């Protein structure tokens, strides 16, 4: 649904997935980062150190401006520019052009990345977050008045099989990219895309501390960072239990911050000595939930010059963040029709030897309303 768009995603290892399109008339190509965490269409629109092409206004008969500015500030980066709207289309995408507001990015700061391969941003969260506000009408809600393409999209980020892939199946799910069931969790409200994390265990222990803490103050799904954020106390909590369970390997401290590689010879890293994180997620009828088990080999994300890792678990002071390597070896459904997020095992799901990346249920929990913030 559609083998059109399978394989769409290119990207680097802890620098995004990216997929083709074209804006203007006619067609100009820009490589573009696929971002669950932010809604504003962004595209370099003039000379930067970091960018092999850019987009050209002059050179499109169809670019109209809008007359007005915008910036937008990410965790670091951050970039500021012009209005306008202007036709655009996704060349391994649905069959379908639309008029879509876009960010001509004038200047920006520790945005684009030095060998990147990208040249702008696809914000696919709600109207809500956009910048300057929600009257900017995000590119998927665009693509959804204008065309008959299902609100719906799914996302199948893939680890490597040294530089990546996966697939962006707009307007549907298909079947050829998943095992097992969907499991889908609700969307609490549709800004970001968030949702409530209702148990938290480790190595099938139970982190014990208050729901609530696993969702101060949201928690969301985030394909635009790499890492797993966690809330300040949940993190020290997980980092504790995770430095128990490989408390048989000397580790910097650096490691622990994500500011440090660890280094294994070839085919011997310590797969077993780090423990599974299952994250359970509010389910879809009353007291049920469900789990989304994560391997060592998602969250020690490898770098290459030896097997060399950093540590993919972070800390976080607004909320916990589901980011790229969480959603690796998930098919993770964005059901924006039902006001749903879907999980199920990728079919280039993650393996280890003896262990398996897992979306298991039902469960049942009690009180999960009680977990959210405010
Ligand atoms: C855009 C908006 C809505 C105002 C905003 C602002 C701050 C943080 C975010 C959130 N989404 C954040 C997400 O949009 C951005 C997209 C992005 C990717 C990129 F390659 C370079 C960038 F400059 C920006 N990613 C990051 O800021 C993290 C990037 C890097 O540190 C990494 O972890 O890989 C993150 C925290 C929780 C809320 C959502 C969103």
């Amino acid at each position: 649904s559609f083998v059109e768009m399978v394989d769409n995603l290119r990207g680097k290892s802890g620098q995004g997935y990216y997929v083709e399109m074209t804006v203007g008339s006619p067609p100009q190509t820009l490589n573009i980062l696929v971002d669950t965490g932010s809604s504003n269409f962004a595209v370099g629109a003039a000379p930067h150190p970091f960018l092999h092409r850019y987009y050209q206004r002059q050179l499109s008969s169809t670019y109209r401006d809008l007359r007005k500015g915008v910036y937008v500030p990410y965790t670091q980066g951050k970039w500021e520019g012009e209005l306008g709207t202007d036709l655009v289309s996704i060349p391994h995408g649905p069959n379908v052009t639309v008029r879509a507001n876009i960010a001509a990015i004038t200047e920006s700061d520790k945005f684009f990345i030095n060998g990147s391969n990208w040249e702008g941003i696809l914000g696919l969260a709600y109207a809500e977050i956009a910048r300057p506000d929600d009257s900017l009408e995000p590119f998927f809600d665009s693509l959804v008045k204008q065309t008959h393409v299902p609100n719906l999209f799914s996302l199948q980020l893939c680890g490597a099989g040294a530089s990546v892939g996966g697939s962006m199946i707009i307007g549907g799910i298909d079947h050829s990219l998943y095992t097992g069931s969907l499991w889908y969790t609700p969307i609490r409200r549709e800004w970001y895309y968030e949702v409530i994390i209702v148990r938290v265990e480790i190595n099938g222990q139970d982190l014990k501390m208050d729901c609530k803490e696993y969702n101060y103050d949201k928690s969301i799904v985030d394909s635009g960072t790499t890492n797993l954020r966690l809330p300040k106390k949940v993190f020290e909590a997980a980092v504790k239990s995770i430095k128990a369970a490989s408390s048989t390997e000397k580790f910097p401290d650096g490691f622990w911050l994500g500011e440090q590689l660890v280094c294994w010879q070839a085919g011997t890293t310590p797969w077993n000595i780090f423990p599974v994180i299952s994250l359970y997620l509010m389910g879809e009828v009353t007291n049920q939930s469900f789990r989304i088990t994560i391997l060592p080999q998602q969250y020690l994300r490898p770098v290459e010059d030896d097997d060399c890792y950093k540590f993919a678990i972070s800390q976080s002071s607004t909320g916990t963040v589901m980011g790229a390597v969480i959603m690796e070896g998930f098919y993770v459904v964005f059901d924006r029709a039902r006001k749903r997020i879907g999980f199920a095992v990728s079919a280039c799901h993650v393996h280890d030897e003896f262990r398996t990346a897992a979306v298991e249920g039902p469960f049942v929990t009690l009180d999960m309303e009680d977990c959210g913030y405010n």
